[PDB]
């Protein structure tokens, strides 16, 4: 985070012990369940790339994921370098140097420069850009660490329909399917993978049935 | 949440780790008991649509319920578009745009626009409007996840009357009864579903008996 | 709660997660023991009717008690309406309870000159309805609190004045019971010692005597 | 507690949920061990009589002690009335205890020139009444604290001065007991060593000698 | 602690429930292990004598140590009176907080020049606590000997833990690396340590016996 | 930490009890796992040398590590003295470590123009000394991390890059081992698949291949 002191100068505020401990415990408890990504975006709110690396470094295990996270950050950093060229004009007084991909990731940039890009006019939100790469790389990890595929989620003979749909849309969240696929799967794979008792009831409802009606029907 | 900084500018303050952890743990412990809904309204006090989505996304399980919650949000968003039409023509620079249904849900609107609408005179409470849609969709989930119907709540032979009334008005809360239906059932289903020993005492009290007198009578 | 922001405007501040969790856990743990009422009044300090309903609604179980609490709130609301006819607008009984009044209106009445403490009025009704619940949920009657043969006198007096608190006896009755029902319901060994002390004996001297 | 708001007006701020929960848990865990009194004085720092009653009312059990505590508060209130006749109004004994005085009046007396600290006066009565409870609830007397044959001297002295704190001994007795009752109640092995040290021995030298 | 209010007036702020509970639990858990002294100095940072006595009084057990702590406070108070004959000038009993109000203590602390009665009194408490830690140390440094199968890392943890409670100088701790640490090692690690020769850091010694 | 008071004067603010307890527990729980170092750099944010010593002194066990940490601090202090002769006074090595410098001087150097970041310089020495400890306390060598017969490849890579982190390998060494030692130490089933992928394979493609 960044704060303006009484002098009007933009200074780096330290990340609190509650936030650091919160981020450590959720990774310890939830590993890489899909809800970890919204929790990371919440705890790292308004953070600099320096603060984002602090939170990533504090994670103890899961170094296979962290090494993959670095590779995704390197790929996004090289993509930034390509389509943002480094202009040959002399650096205007009071304006900062143009942010490079490695500067946004925080490897080759100081904390003062990061505050400079974030607070100057126009602002270059290197914190938000870098967090976009991290969440992007974390989504890939969640997709890989997902144990079951959506095609294998089939309802049991005695399993309640409510529990089956919980597993179905849990798997669909880890596989990071689009929202339209999630809405579409209601009338396609969800009915197909149901047991013969619920499937007969679901087909009788016909097309265009909301999930509310489908769970009421198999109750 | 929103805060007025030292300059007097309305800035978005981070949702605290205490609030986030509180909302996560209540969903883990209480699932979808009726008291979860007041807890959400309390924890999400003064939140932007961005903050409401943060709280909803951090929920780990119950993806069947969350998928139904999305459908109810889409239905309320489309209803907003119907009776508040928006002329989405190109708007002059610096001019607040009229809130669309998807803007209230937070999918197609920035965090700055949401603060703009909320801290306006007169205020356009996109945070409160969106919370109304969420609680509306949450009440439907509680009704569905309610296991027993009010008609099946019958007092046992040796069960104390106090415990039976605890179960009765708990079931009646999940089934989302009106206050008049809850007040009226005191002289209808509560007496009818009582055991023969207490029912004889309750009929002797006659009409117009408060719940206080009924519980004293069967003690 | 209510706060004055930097601008000088009276704004509603959100009830903290600590208070909400504190009030939920004490109802979960203590149910309706007499010490829950002072805990409620303490946690709901300076609250609007909106905040009071939030704390009451967050209670999970005990819906029999909450339904009785509504009836006591409705009875007090009609009594307010009878004593205050309706011609900022003057608060109606349902406005004090928070059913037919906005959060801005409640802040208006509380931060007015002269102030109309709708929060304190409504909390007075809530504590009133909660006291009836504590009396009802009291398991034993004060007449049934009798000291055991091997029970220490200290424990018997702990049970005695605990029951007397749930039955909502007056402070004067509580002071008076020291020489009447407390001595009468004691076991024979301590009762002989208590009568030897005579009239006008403090509880300090009584518990020292049966030690 | 009391706070000066933005306007400069002294307003009552609510006691925090941390403080209330802290005071509840210590009474549940420690009952009436001597350290509960300094814990009470710390948590109730700068409190009004209203806040002191809030903390006292939130205590769940120990109603025998709470009933004795009321009697000590009444006795100190009557002593105040005798030394201070009643003609801002002058605070009477029942006003200091907080039964017959509003929260605004209590703020008036505390934030006055010259200040009448009814909060500190009432806390002095409470701590006085609580010390009587700790003195009574002490299980063993100082004369019965004797060192075992195999008990280490360190543990015996821990028990000795723990009892002496609950028995609310004076500072002089605590210093003096080092050379009298601490040596007298020691076991024959340590007592022989303690007498060899002679007069005027600090507790440091006595515990080093029996190590 | 002390705070400057909105008016600019120095008022005493209440010690927080977190701090009090923190100080109570560390004494319950750690008893009088050497790290309790720095924990006390940190939690009682900027405290008045009134606040220091609040923290000392809240300790439940260990009244033998607390009684010894009182005697050391009395001895240091008499030493202050001998060097300083008698705003009023603070006497020894005023620094300990027995014969001085909370307003006087704030007066001395927020004075020009400041009379740090809080820092002076904390120096006496830490001094008396150091004596307690030295006494409550169970083993002597001479009895800390490495086992036959004990790892060298664990032996050095015990060695310098004992050496901390026995309150050895910083120089004594550094010098013992090649003297008593090697002498009290097992014959397998001792042979390795002597081969390293003089002037070996603790890093090289633990790598050698790994 | 350092704060600017209302007057504009730079004063030292107390290290919070949350921070102190956080740093103590992570050392109790994690000992000297590699993630302890970023946790230390985060908890000691903006701290003076006095505050850094407070955090180091509060550590209870691991005195073997703390004694080695002192030796590394002494070595870096002597290196500072060699590169900076001593003629506000200029900070010497022992002043940066905080042994021979007051808290006011440390604030003087830190809050000055130009700033002499004695807090950041001293923290650089501590993290340097902690990195040496983590390398020593690492149990297994990278050469011994071999995948089992039935072990999933994901778990083997977790162990591999955990060991590689404690040994404080460079980023290039971590990147290079993906196609070198990680493939060599895999089991015969996964190694056959990994060689078939050929050169230039990311870790993502390797873990998908052995799934």
């Amino acid at each position: 985070p960044i704060v303006q002191n009484l002098q009007g100068q933009m200074v780096h505020q330290c990340i609190s012990p509650r936030t650091l401990n919160a981020w450590v415990k959720v990774v310890e408890e939830k590993a890489f369940s899909p809800e970890v990504i919204p929790m990371f975006s919440a705890l790292s709110c308004g953070a600099t790339p320096y603060d984002l690396n602090t939170m990533l470094n504090t994670v103890g295990g899961h170094q296979a994921a962290m090494q993959m996270l670095k590779e995704t950050i390197n790929e996004e950093a090289a993509e930034w370098d390509r389509l943002h060229p480094v202009h040959a004009g002399p650096i205007a007084p009071g304006q900062m140097r143009e942010p490079r991909g490695s500067d946004i990731a925080g490897t080759t940039s100081t904390l003062q420069e990061q505050i400079g890009w974030m607070t100057h006019n126009p602002p270059i939100p290197v914190g938000e850009i870098y967090k976009r790469w991290i969440i992007l790389g974390l989504n890939k990890i969640v997709r890989m660490y997902s144990p079951t595929s959506i095609l294998d989620i089939r309802q049991g003979p005695k399993e309640p329909f409510r529990d089956y749909v919980d597993r179905f849309y849990k798997t669909l969240r880890a596989e990071q399917a689009s929202q339209e696929v999630k809405n579409a799967a209601t009338e396609t794979l969800l009915v197909q993978n149901a047991n013969p008792d619920c499937k007969t009831i679901l087909k009788a409802l016909g097309p265009g049935a909301t999930l509310e009606e489908m769970m009421t029907a198999c109750q």
